């Protein structure tokens, strides 16, 4: 077999895929982040569902209103024009071909909740021991003609708009609320977010932006320790 390339974009970014090889800075241009998969088996409970992240692509983004409305609210590029102006930073994983089969099965048990596997485009940001380690390939790949990055095509796990644990459009109210305080077996809904936050303000990735993560932290954080009991 092939080995395979992963994209994370919410907990597999600090909570990795087993026997990985690679973890290289990604740039997902076209699809915008959203904690709108509810989580009734991980960050929140069948009485009390928590909010997980998912990806929404543009070519959904313009089939409803409030999607295209929430977009544009959170963005920097209001009015967003093209799928280029939505970007999402994540990072993807590759895992050798000894392993693939096995991390994709773990994978699979992992994302069980909703999400499907699909194949999407990525910028690279690479450092300089990528290109030391990964030089031939990354010369294999095309570049992109705005960006300048290499191209790679990733597998990626979506809650699609489709899926019965989707919940979106949720207002950042509604959202926020239930994560300041639900929790499931993996632990609370806000150490979900709060990792994650975290994981992108700590990666090594410069201004060359969407606000909804960190809009969605600070009102979090308002209603953390405000509830009736």
């Amino acid at each position: 077999n092939s080995g395979i390339w992963v994209l994370g974009y919410g907990s597999l970014i600090y909570k990795p895929p087993s026997h990985y090889t690679h973890r290289i800075p990604a740039i997902i241009h076209g699809f915008a982040r959203r904690f709108w998969q509810m989580s009734t088996d991980h960050r929140g409970t069948p009485a009390n569902p928590g909010r997980v992240a998912t990806l929404i692509p543009y070519e959904d983004i313009i089939r409803q209103t409030a999607f295209l409305k929430n977009v544009n609210m959170y963005s920097e590029s209001a009015p967003i024009q093209d799928p280029d102006d939505l970007v999402t930073i994540g990072v993807v994983y590759y895992i050798p071909p000894e392993h693939a089969q096995e991390v994709r099965e773990y994978l699979n048990v992992r994302e069980q909740n909703g999400y499907t596997l699909h194949e999407v485009e990525v910028h690279l940001e690479t450092n300089r021991e990528h290109e030391a380690e990964l030089g031939e390939m990354l010369e294999q790949l095309p570049r992109h003609n705005k960006s300048g990055k290499r191209v790679l095509l990733t597998s990626v796990y979506i809650g699609t708009i489709d899926n019965e644990a989707f919940v979106g459009p949720e207002t950042m109210d509604e959202t926020a609320k239930v994560i300041a305080v639900s929790h499931g077996p993996s632990g609370s809904n806000y150490e979900y977010l709060a990792k994650l936050e975290q994981a992108l303000a700590q990666m090594p990735i410069m201004k060359e932006t969407d606000h909804y993560l960190t809009a969605l932290l600070e009102t979090v954080n308002k209603y953390r320790h405000h509830h009736h009991h």
